[PDB]
């Protein structure tokens, strides 16, 4: 019970870099209660998004959502230095429960 986000993802410095977040019916498809955490090593983990695509305060623009079926994604568009870091999803997955994806390390190119 984990959701599939690929191991590792690249981007070139201001292109764009996006993560899928893959499960089933039952989470991912079936409800909109995406979230995207970013984590830089060995620092505490922040939200970047909730709700498939909406922003803490303090997130920039280029940070985005999107879902379709059972894959939703985390787009980091214009990416700097700074976006390099783990970042993790989760779903809802009914009955007060959630479930969490393995994990992308994106580095810059
Ligand atoms: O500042 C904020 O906006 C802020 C927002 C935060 N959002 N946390 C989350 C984390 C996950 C979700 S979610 O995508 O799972 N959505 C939901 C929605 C309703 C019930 C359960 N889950 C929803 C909110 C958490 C801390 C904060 O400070």
């Amino acid at each position: 019970s984990a959701l599939t986000q690929p191991p590792s993802a690249s981007g070139s410095l201001g292109q764009s870099v996006t993560i899928s977040c893959t499960g089933t019916s039952s989470d991912v498809g079936g409800y909109n209660y995406v979230s995207w955490y970013q984590q830089h090593a060995g620092k505490a983990p922040k939200v970047i998004i909730y709700e498939v695509n909406k922003r803490p305060s303090g997130v920039p623009d280029r940070f985005s959502g999107s879902k379709s079926g059972n894959t939703a994604s985390l787009t980091v568009s214009g990416l700097q230095a700074e976006d390099e870091a783990d970042y993790y999803c989760s779903s809802y997955e009914g009955s007060d429960n959630f479930v969490f994806g393995t994990g992308t390390k994106v580095t810059v190119l």
